[PDB]
């Protein structure tokens, strides 16, 4: 298989996403306590390594140093994330996955050639003119043709456009999919959620016994449950004990993952999951001061392979995840009920990539 490199390069990608994810939720969850986190760091890292065909010296130097994208050639790092999203991108009854890249551009620049083909060709990234002298107009123009292109399951993805800004970066990535065994939704119930140890909230509650991937990590006082999608995708739910949430996002690491994978056995266990309809939208420059990168939102002279103009930087950067989780999919000893705050991971096991990652304090809540 002449794929062989590219599934390679993707592997290498889809580690440093995991490590990417870990540290931006542990900082989210640090400087945001008792709010919903998520985001997908994979669509993330594919916005900047796409502006990576772009950009030069010291901007492009600064994002694959915090991107951690050095360890491999540039040709492998654009071949490895092509992989990954063209791997991804579906539009069947199993799955609907779409990682979206667009670069709102103002009318008066001249974005180059090569660039647009580069982006277009291994990311799917457009360039669209824009009249961002109307910042009303450009903000209602953006929201609609990404409305229109997800199909209303990306909306409102701008809330506020700076006066300057000649170049808007928007990241967008939406999730349906299949259970390997659909859940009887005749036997989902109203069920409490403990908010606080007291504080409850009425979820809707889904419900099934059969055999699961299920352990429990002594070191991070955890319960670990995987739940298998049709496609080679599994939706992996943390339950922290009680009062060990700050412990674990403490303790959460690359190794932290293969070991809890070490931890796992296939048992029949009765388990009860949340229903969800989860959106998280994220200011990348905001975001990226976590991984240290900014030289991109700057002028620096180093963006001229995507427009000629001086002063050109990327004046604003948004990352918007969605994702429902419902009884949809395909036709005992243990016990595992998610009624309390939990972490998400959305893992893709063909890649391996970490496609969602998910801190939900409030199934219902914003």
């Amino acid at each position: 298989v002449q794929g062989w490199k590219q599934r390679m390069a993707a592997k290498e990608l889809a580690r440093q996403n995991m490590d990417l994810g870990f540290k931006l939720l542990k900082k989210l969850a640090f400087y945001n306590p008792g709010r919903n986190i998520f985001l997908s760091p994979l669509s993330i890292s594919t916005a900047f390594s796409m502006l990576c065909l772009g950009a030069q010296d010291s901007t492009l130097d600064e994002i694959k140093q915090g991107f951690n994208f050095r360890k491999m050639p540039e040709k492998d790092l654009h071949e490895g994330f092509h992989y990954i999203i063209h791997e991804l991108t579906q539009k069947t009854q199993d799955l609907k996955l779409s990682i979206g890249n667009t670069l709102f551009i103002d009318q008066r620049l001249q974005p180059q050639r090569k660039f647009l083909e580069d982006a277009k060709n291994f990311y799917s990234a457009e360039t669209i003119l824009t009249n961002f002298q109307n910042l009303e107009m450009a903000q209602k123009q953006i929201n609609d043709f990404i409305s229109q292109k997800t199909h209303g399951k990306i909306n409102n993805l701008i809330e506020n456009i700076d006066p300057g800004t000649v170049m808007l970066l928007a990241n967008y990535i939406f999730f349906r999919a299949r259970w390997k065994h659909e859940f009887d939704p005749n036997v989902t119930k109203e069920e409490d959620f403990f908010l606080e140890k007291n504080s409850s909230v009425k979820v809707p509650m889904m419900f099934r016994s059969g055999i699961y991937q299920v352990g429990y990590d002594d070191k991070l006082s955890c319960t670990i449950l995987e739940i298998p999608y049709q496609k080679n995708i599994t939706a992996i739910f943390i339950l922290p004990d009680e009062g060990k949430l700050k412990h674990l996002e403490k303790g959460l690491q690359v190794d932290t993952f293969s070991r809890w994978k070490t931890l796992l056995s296939r048992r029949v266990v009765c388990v009860s999951v949340p229903r969800l309809h989860m959106t998280g939208t994220f200011d990348l420059k905001k975001t990226l001061s976590y991984i240290g990168v900014s030289k991109i939102f700057e002028e620096h002279g180093d963006l001229t392979k995507i427009a000629p103009h001086r002063s050109l930087k990327v004046g604003e950067a948004v990352h918007k995840a969605e994702l429902k989780m419902d009884e949809r999919g395909t036709e005992t000893p243990l016990c595992v009920k998610i009624d309390k705050p939990y972490l998400l991971l959305i893992y893709s096991e063909k890649i391996p990539s970490v496609l969602f990652l998910g801190k939900i304090v409030n199934p219902i809540g914003k």
